[PDB]
DNA sequence: AAAAAAAAAAAAAAAAAAAAAAAAAAAAAAAAAAAAAAAAAAAAAAAAAAAAAAAAAAAAAAAAAAAAAAAAAAAAAAAAAAAAAAAAAAAAAAAAAAAAAAAAAAAAAAAAAAAAAA
């Protein structure tokens, strides 16, 4: 279907796409939420919605 | 001259393959539109350049949202067990150039035969 859906591209090898629901709010303040994407001494790059 | 293996007799067991004919699909190989890409012309918006200017960082200082401290409580993520996916390492292989052995054409010359001359 069309669901709000995240991808991203870092340096290297990914095309990762998790889904949007599984990340919820939190207030401006605490943040480090540790998402599990693996990553082999490379950079991110890219993040869309 | 001893050993061993093929082949053939006839009732039994058990298998395999080539084509025709029409109509539909599926691979697989081509011309041919159609658009990127590239070479070589003229052409034209941007940097340069200069003078002239006024809008936002400094500075004084209050105060109001703040980031550390304290506490309670919820429970995401990390490392250890197992269980699947997916890719290099190494070894193997079927056609394929190289070599060697047998079939068909070749004439030189003669044995035997057929035929005829006087």
């Amino acid at each position: 279907q069309e669901d709000v859906v995240v991808t991203l591209s870092h340096q290297g090898y990914v095309k990762y796409q998790p889904l949007s629901e599984y990340e919820a709010q939190r207030r401006g303040g605490k943040g480090k939420s540790a998402a599990r994407i693996k990553e082999e001494d490379f950079i991110d790059r890219l993040l869309v919605a």
